[PDB]
C-alpha cells in the first residue's frame, strides 16, 4: 500500500537522518513507484539513467559485454536501501560499463524528480541532509574502483566435456581431436573462453593431458 | 588576489561576492607551491582539500611490480583535487597525489561537517551542490574503472583472453598452443610472443611452460 512506499524510503540511504515530517514534504514533490524485476533482466542503460533507483531486495550487478566476450560483471548492489547506479543520473561521458543487470528476483524503487528545478521548493535543512546523503552515497562507490571482475559461468561444463570425450574416445581408450575450439563450443553449445577454462582445470588437477591433436586420460574414475 | 582565485573556482562559482567574504572568514586559504615530483597528500590523512590555480596533478597507486599508475591529470585551473576523501573513504584504492610539474595550489584548512555547520544554510547548500557535481564529473576516471590500454591493443587482447580462461582462486592452465591463440586474437605470432615477453619483463605475468602466474593483479585488471 501506500504506507509500505514510505516506509521503504525511510530506511534507505536517501533518507538517513530525517524526521517523519521532512519525508512527507518530499514525497509530496516526488514519483515513486516500485517495480520487480526477473532474473537476467536489464534495470537500466548507464547511457540513459532518468530516474534514481533504490534496493529493496535482491542483486543488482553493473556489467559489459566485450566484442566475443560473453558478459563481465563488476561489483553487484545487494544491500537494502542502497542506492544503484545514482551517478550516472547526474554525470555520464564515457562509462566503462553500459547497464547494470538483474541475478535474482529483485524489487527496486524509482524516484523520479530528483532534480535542482523540483528539489529548490523545500525546506533548506532538508536539502541540506539530501545533499549530505547523496554525497555519502557516491563517495563509498568510488572504492569499487579495485574489485575484481569475473565472468558469467555456466553451470554443468566438466560433464558435458566428459560426454564429448567419452563419444570420440577410440576403443584402446585414447583420444585424438579432430575439432577445433571453436568448433567444440559450438556443438557444446558453450562459449570457448569457457570450454578453454575446464580444460584447465580438468589439467591442473591431472585428470587429462592435451599434447597437441590427442587428449590422453589420466584417471577415467571421476570421468 | 587569493580572493579573485577562490572567486573562480569549481568550488564557488555560483556565489555573490556578499557570500564569499562569509566563507573565507571560517576557513584558511593558504598558498604554497610543491616542486617538480612532490607528494601533494596522502589518501590516509586527507584533512584538507586543495584548489588548482596552475599546474598539474595527478592522483597515483604504487602497484607490487614497481610500477606506478596514474589516473587523469587534474590540469585545469579553478579544479578541486582531494575532495574525493572529504569522508572518511575507508580503504582508498589510489594512494596519494604527486605532482608532475611546477605548480601552484590553495591549501584551504579547516573544511570539514562541523565548520560548514557553522554557515548560512543556503550557503551550504551551494557549496554541496557545487561539491556533488565536481566529485560525480570526475567518477568516469577515478572511480568507475582504470583502463591504460585500448580494446584493439594486442596486450589487452591477450589479457583478455588469459582472464578468460583464469580460475576463481586465480591460476591459469593452457591448452592451446602459441599459434592457435594468434589465430584467436587476430594477431601475428611475433607479434603476440612480443607482448608476452614484454609482460615477462615488467614482472606481470611468467610463463612455467603452461602455467601463467599472475604475479601483479593489480595492473593486470587495467588492461581488461
Amino acid at each position: 500500500n501506500a504506507m509500505n512506499i514510505r516506509t521503504e524510503l525511510q530506511n534507505s540511504q536517501l533518507c538517513e537522518g530525517i524526521t517523519e515530517a521532512q519525508l512527507t514534504e518530499l514525497m509530496n514533490k516526488i514519483t515513486v513507484k516500485e517495480k520487480h524485476y526477473k532474473n537476467n533482466e536489464i534495470l537500466f542503460y548507464t547511457d540513459e539513467v532518468t530516474k534514481v533507483y533504490i534496493l529493496v531486495k535482491g542483486n543488482a550487478a553493473i556489467a559489459k559485454n566485450t566484442s566475443s566476450g560473453k558478459r563481465i560483471l563488476g561489483k553487484n548492489v545487494t544491500e537494502p536501501g542502497e542506492l544503484a547506479g545514482e551517478i550516472y543520473y547526474f554525470s555520464h561521458r564515457n562509462p566503462f560499463w553500459d547497464y547494470a543487470i538483474v541475478l535474482e528476483p529483485t524489487t527496486v524503487l524509482e524516484i523520479s524528480g530528483i532534480d535542482q528545478g523540483t528539489l529548490q521548493t523545500l525546506d533548506l535543512a532538508l536539502q541540506n541532509q539530501l545533499l549530505v546523503n547523496l554525497l555519502k552515497s557516491v563517495t563509498r562507490k568510488f572504492e569499487y574502483i579495485g574489485e575484481k571482475v569475473r565472468m558469467v559461468s555456466e553451470d554443468s561444463v566438466r560433464a558435458k566435456i566428459s560426454n564429448y570425450l567419452f563419444g570420440i574416445q577410440d576403443d584402446d581408450g585414447s583420444i585424438e581431436l579432430t575439432e577445433t575450439r571453436e568448433e567444440i563450443a559450438d556443438y557444446l553449445d558453450i562459449t570457448r573462453p569457457s570450454l578453454s577454462r575446464e580444460l584447465g582445470r580438468m589439467q591442473k588437477e591431472n585428470i587429462i593431458r592435451i599434447e597437441g591433436s590427442s587428449v590422453i586420460i589420466l584417471d577415467a574414475i571421476i570421468f
